[PDB]
């Protein structure tokens, strides 16, 4: 399951790192295939990590957190699969896809103080259908294969990509059972 992370990369998972330690990544890093974690919230399956976090954060409700996770998950791409350059998308029964080039990454800093990098990429096939723009976030901000992440997905522009906070369908391994997600929120 990956290498524990460092003293390093913990820090910068929890949003502490400074600008010369992030490094280039390649689409490879999210090689395989994905499942979208929605569902899981909306069968309540979820349910426990809201309580948990709920109980340790005295400032936040119960509704509070399962909202801001509703905010972030919702999406109907049930499924994402990523090999040889491709990244797919499966929406209902439909799919769309595009041999992604890698643009570079930004470093955000968010109004918490704390930052994040995304790793952004294009879609340059003029007969693909799926989103021009495309953006992987996942805690990590140098070569690694990625155990879980957000991706931000639109048709107008990087930056307004760079400016979404609320909405960022979240995937899991495809192959990874549902109870283990659950651990996987909760245990970290
Ligand atoms: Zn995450």
């Amino acid at each position: 399951h990956g290498k524990p992370l460092t003293e390093v990369e913990q820090k910068a998972a929890n949003g502490v790192f400074d600008d010369a330690n992030v490094q280039n990544r390649t689409l490879s890093d999210w090689d395989g295939v994905w499942q979208s974690v929605y569902p899981l919230l909306q069968s309540g399956k979820l349910d426990p990590v809201f309580q948990k976090k709920a109980d340790a954060d005295k400032t936040k409700t119960f509704a509070e957190i399962k909202d801001y996770y509703h905010k972030g998950y919702a999406t109907d791409i049930e499924m994402i699969g990523i090999e040889d350059g491709i990244v797919e998308f499966h929406r209902n029964n439909e799919t769309t896809s595009c041999k992604y080039d890698y643009d570079g990454y930004k470093i955000l800093t968010y109004k918490s103080g704390k930052k994040g990098v995304r790793y952004l990429f294009e879609c340059k096939d003029p007969e693909s259908k799926a989103p021009k723009y495309i953006q992987f976030s996942d805690h990590i901000i140098a070569p690694r294969k990625s155990s879980h992440f957000h991706i931000f997905m639109g048709n107008d522009s990087q930056q307004s990509l760079l400016n979404e906070m609320e909405n960022w369908p979240t995937y899991y391994p495809y192959q990874l059972s549902s109870e283990e997600v659950v651990e996987e929120m909760m245990s970290h």
